[PDB]
């Protein structure tokens, strides 16, 4: 029960642009890495610039600078990375073997 396909876009520019991506600060620490390598792989691959909000800000909106074209491919990688990351780190938390009604 799945079909359809469309994605037209007409934009030409030289200077990049900053966007906004929804991501939990609880994952940032995991996204950035011990120092900041994990992300380095992207900025080098997608050829973009990712900036994470400081802890004193408590912001869950990551800013990504780059060409609308790069922002798309990049933004697509993170979004999926977050859904796949939480699904795991959370999975182990979901199965809370304890008293109470639990579906199967």
């Amino acid at each position: 029960g799945s079909s359809g396909s469309s994605g037209k876009e007409a934009l030409e520019a030289l200077v990049p642009v900053t966007i906004e991506v929804e991501v939990p600060f609880d994952l940032h620490r995991y996204v950035i890495g011990q120092k900041g390598s994990g992300i380095r792989k992207m900025m080098d691959e997608f050829e973009v610039n990712i900036h994470v909000p400081a802890p004193e800000l408590q912001s869950d909106i990551i800013a990504i600078t780059g060409l609308a074209a790069n922002l798309d491919r990049a933004k697509a990688g993170l979004l999926e990375r977050v859904k796949e990351l939480q699904a795991e780190q959370e999975d182990r938390a979901l199965r809370s073997f304890k008293s109470g009604p639990s579906s199967g």
